DNA sequence: ACTTAACAAAAACC
DNA sequence: TGGTTTTTGTTAAG
DNA sequence: ACTTAACAAAAACC
DNA sequence: TGGTTTTTGTTAAG
C-alpha cells in the first residue's frame, strides 16, 4: 500500500522539500534556460499570477507590498 | 534578430503570463499529477522554500503570516 | 546557514 | 513477520 | 472577474 | 522595405 500522503502544508520544511524535489529541478531548468536562472522571481510571479487567477487581489497586493 | 526580452517583474501581469505560459502547465500538470491539482499550495510551498534556501526567513515568516 | 545524498527508524498503510 | 511509501531527523558531504 | 486563443499593431531588435 | 521576437491590448470565445 503504502503511506497516505499529508497535505504539503501541514508537512515539515524538510518533507515539503521531498515532495517538491521533482518540481523545483524543472522550475530551476526553466528558470535556468528561459529566465536567467531566477528562480525567485519565476516562483515569485507565478504565485502572484496563480492568486490572481483565483481573484485573491488582496492577498497579492501585499505579498507585492512585501517584495519590492 | 528579435526584441530583447525585459525583466519579468517589470512585464505586465498579460506579458508576465505570457513567458510562464510553458511552466504554468508543467507546474499544473504536477500539481494535478502529484498534489491534487492544488496550484495555490504548491506554488506558494515552492516560493516558500526557494525564500528560505535563500535565507529570506523574514520575508518568508511575512508571506506566512498573510497565507492562514 | 543553505544545499545535497545517504542512512535510519518510525509511522501508516497492505 | 513480511512488503510498501511517507515522514523526520541525523549524518556526511558542498 | 477569470481564463483561453486569435488578431493586431507597435516596439526593438537583425 | 524585408525579417524576427517581445510586448500590449483588444477581441471573441469558456
Amino acid at each position: 500500500g503504502g503511506r497516505p500522503r499529508q497535505h504539503l502544508l501541514s508537512l515539515t520544511r524538510r518533507a515539503q522539500k521531498h515532495r517538491l524535489r521533482e518540481l523545483k529541478i524543472q522550475v530551476k531548468e526553466f528558470a535556468d534556460k528561459e529566465e536567467g536562472g531566477d528562480v525567485k522571481a519565476v516562483c515569485l510571479t507565478l504565485f502572484l499570477l496563480a492568486l490572481r487567477a483565483r481573484n485573491e487581489h488582496r492577498q497579492a497586493d501585499e505579498l507585492e507590498a512585501i517584495m519590492q
